[PDB]
């Protein structure tokens, strides 16, 4: 299956070179896995969603996205035409108010919420959950994510963006999860992405067009942008059944674009997201 004109970032996870326009990926799309959005909420009812994205769990008054991150990171996971995975389930768990902002203990209650909830839910391809936020560092919110591993779910959190290493941010920092950095069109390492040994793989992260309320779209950066990529890419190899929750993301290191990206200082993996479709 081909989509034309994709954005940026779909396109470049399908390819081996950049300035391509085409994404190209098997028509099973993710179908039959699912994908937990920890984030400020999704408004599932836009048209880009199909239906296929629900909110399962709220910590405000709310389940509303107030914001829009949640949504356009919702997009990126499995929209229809911003989406890697354009047939997965997506779940909205809802830890930021419409700020953005959010205390720890909520953002770990939220990661304790999904892996007990998946055990409700029918994702016989298997569960990702993507975790566009981060902070300080913090061993309870690195356990919390490393509990969230261990109980089954390809846990995707972003790298931050500081232009720092990753090793000093939280859930950046725990090793057993997969921590995405962000890329720019022109193979770049975005200029705002954290770097280090802790980094897994690198998504695309600059200027991501994708959903977001009211049933709009918008193009915004950074790394929360490319853990959505990576974690959709997870659901739509799961469902392939090239690899399971426990393994994507040394799958995905595995078969990814080694060395194309530039301003990648020494010690940080040059690994970039690639889905290594053939038609
Ligand atoms: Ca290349
Ligand atoms: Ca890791």
């Amino acid at each position: 299956a081909a989509q034309t004109n994709a954005p940026w970032g779909l396109a470049r996870i399908s390819s081996t070179s950049p300035g391509t326009s085409t994404y190209y990926y098997d028509e099973s799309a993710g179908q039959g896995s699912c994908v937990y959005v920890i984030d400020t909420g999704i408004e599932a009812s836009h048209p880009e969603f199909e239906g296929r994205a629900q909110m399962v769990k709220t910590y405000y008054y709310s389940s509303r996205d107030g914001n829009g991150h949640g949504t356009h990171c919702a997009g990126t996971v499995g929209s229809r035409t911003y989406g890697v995975a354009k047939k997965t389930q997506l779940f909205g768990v809802k830890v930021l108010d419409d700020n953005g902002s959010g205390q720890y203990s909520t953002i770990i209650a939220g990661m304790d919420f999904v892996a007990s909830d998946k055990n409700n839910r029918n994702c016989p391809k298997g569960v990702v959950a993507s975790l566009s936020l981060g902070g300080g560092y913090s061993s309870s919110v690195n356990s919390a994510a490393a509990r969230l591993q261990s109980s089954g779910v390809m846990v995707a959190v972003a790298a931050g963006n500081n232009n720092a290493d990753a090793r000093n941010y939280s859930p950046a920092s725990e090793p057993s999860v997969c921590t995405v950095g962000a890329s720019d069109r022109y193979d770049r390492r975005s200029s705002f992405s954290n770097y280090g040994s802790v980094l897994d793989i690198f998504g695309p992260g600059t200027s991501i067009l994708s959903t977001w309320i009211g049933g709009s779209t918008r193009s915004i950066s950074g790394t929360s942008m490319a853990t959505p990529h990576v974690a959709g890419l997870a659901a739509y190899l799961m469902t392939l059944g090239k690899t399971t929750a426990a393994s994507a993301c040394r799958y995905i290191a595995d078969t990814a674009n080694k060395g194309d990206l530039s301003n990648i200082p020494f010690g940080t993996v040059n690994l970039l997201a690639y889905n290594n479709y053939q038609a």
